[PDB]
């Protein structure tokens, strides 16, 4: 039993059954809409430059909806965005998404190809720490190794009236219940490590920074999951697993026993003949 996290193979094509069967993009498009334009308010009061870092940015799509409310709120000011991001196969589609946005003069981008760890040690080595107006970790915290040296370095970085941003799932939704109920029966890959809001909420109390946290609702519909031999209800058992072809080597006293939870009023709600397993997703806002 190995972890989905095989790497570009049975992982990517897992993910993509993951969001076209989610309002995983939705959600956060929603967010933007409407919390967003609210929280950058005053990131560039007094400066003729707005900086912005991207942790894991990945491709770009929430990137470019952060850039344009910040625009709106601050027109003329040029915008420098870097981005911070391991996989050069991301960069490479975030790169052909710019080439073809054509509002984007004051802005420039510059890509990294590294971990937040080797930027976060690599900076270290330099001089004195540069400066950040705003920087977000969209969905990268599973991939972190120590989470309170990294909040505690790049919280360090926020200048005057700055706001850091991070997403992941919410401690409500049902992955929550899923890790720790079956967390220790899947296969461990040190590459990812299961974070919900709850776990990154007692980090920060514990750090000691302020923090306001808002829940958004989001779903998966898994109601292939339910038809035996269906072949895209096995993939989305591969993503939420973390295993490679877990119908087919997962004992099957296990199997069975997730079948009855993927529908408990914890893990899903039922409705319009469909399955939706809870992706509610948290947005913490960390102030300076
Ligand atoms: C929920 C989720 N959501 C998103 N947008 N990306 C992910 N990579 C995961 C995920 C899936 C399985 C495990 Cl084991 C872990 Cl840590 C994280
Ligand atoms: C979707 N998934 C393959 C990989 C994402 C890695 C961003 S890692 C980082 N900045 N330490």
């Amino acid at each position: 039993m190995r972890s989905l996290f095989s790497d570009h193979g049975k992982y990517v094509e897992s993910f993509r059954r993951f969001l076209n069967h989610s309002t995983e993009h939705q959600c956060m498009q929603e967010f933007m809409d409407k919390k967003l334009p609210g929280i950058i308010g005053r990131i560039g009061d007094t400066k003729s430059e707005i900086k912005i870092l991207s942790i894991g940015g990945g491709a770009g799509e929430i990137d470019l909806q952060i850039l344009s409310k910040v625009q709106a709120q601050y027109p003329g000011v040029c915008i420098n965005n870097e981005v911070v991001e391991p996989s050069a196969e991301q960069i490479a589609k975030y790169k052909e998404l710019v080439a073809k946005t054509s509002n984007l003069e004051n802005v420039k981008f510059a890509w990294h190809k590294e971990t937040s760890s080797e930027y976060q040690s690599r900076m270290l080595e330099k001089k004195e720490l540069q400066k950040w107006d705003f920087i977000h970790m969209i969905q990268m915290l599973y991939y972190v190794k120590d989470i309170p040296a990294t909040l505690k370095f790049f919280h360090s970085l926020l200048g005057t009236n700055a706001k850091m941003l991070i997403i992941v799932v919410s401690g409500s939704s049902g992955w929550d219940k899923l890790w720790k109920k079956y967390g220790s029966r899947f296969p461990q890959d040190d590459l990812c490590q299961y974070i919900t809001s709850d776990d990154l909420t007692q980090m920060l109390d514990n750090l000691g920074l302020k923090y306001e946290c808002y829940d958004l609702l989001s779903t998966m519909d898994i109601s292939d999951c339910f038809i035996d031999g269906n072949e895209n209800g096995d993939l989305l058992w591969d993503f939420l697993t973390e295993t490679c072809n877990f119908n087919a080597t997962a004992p099957p006293d296990l199997r069975a026993e997730l079948g009855k939870d993927l529908q408990e009023p914890e893990f899903s709600a039922k409705k319009e003949g469909k399955v939706l397993f809870n992706n509610t997703l948290s947005f913490i806002v960390i102030e300076a």
